């Protein structure tokens, strides 16, 4: 197994996966690492298995169809994974915790959002469809863009959104286009 967290790339108190070499801190894994379960499989492994069990799930889908899906166990897991994929980028630190807004010539967003809030929402099963999750994720980056305006810091929003969007298209096998 690995000696650093797959998500945050640090050593510490790690829990090792039984079916692959990855390792995680307890609250870096999504969901948080389970109390017992021997063997244990991580979220990467559990996603692999869904794809192997249904090979045609990798065929192209329309975004619109994927968003209307109900949050049944397998879509809940893919959303969890997609969220984990964003936390794997170090720049996620700017979007993790609750923001505040006091900049000359800007107003705060009507609906603030951050990664840890979406984590808690997924944890508490507050989304009934994929759409609710995706909307809150996009809202994070949209809020950033509108607030920081021409300040070059807006680039951080574009960049982490791109990681979100790429992984969205991969996990949910969105039809490739030109
Ligand atoms: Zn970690
Ligand atoms: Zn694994
Ligand atoms: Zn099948």
């Amino acid at each position: 197994n690995s000696n650093i967290c797959e998500v945050c790339n640090k050593w510490g108190r790690l829990f090792c996966c039984d079916t692959c070499p990855r390792s995680f801190h307890e609250h870096c894994h999504i969901p948080s690492v389970e109390a017992n379960k021997n063997p244990w499989s991580c979220i990467f492994c559990r996603i692999k298995t869904i794809q192997e069990r249904c090979p045609e799930s990798q065929s192209g889908h329309q975004e619109s169809e994927v968003l209307m899906r109900q949050m049944l166990p397998e879509e809940q897991l893919k959303c969890e994974f997609l969220l984990l994929k964003v936390y794997c980028d170090s720049k996620s630190c700017f979007f993790a915790s609750e923001p505040y807004y006091n900049r000359e010539g800007s107003q705060g967003p009507q609906k603030p959002m951050w990664l840890n809030k979406v984590k808690t929402s997924l944890n508490e099963q507050m989304y009934t469809r994929v759409e609710g999750f995706v909307q809150d994720m996009r809202l994070i980056f949209h809020n950033h863009k509108e607030f920081y305006r021409e300040d070059k810091f807006t680039r951080l929003g574009i960049q982490v959104q791109d990681i979100f969007e790429k992984n969205f298209r991969n996990i949910f096998a969105i039809q490739e286009t030109s």
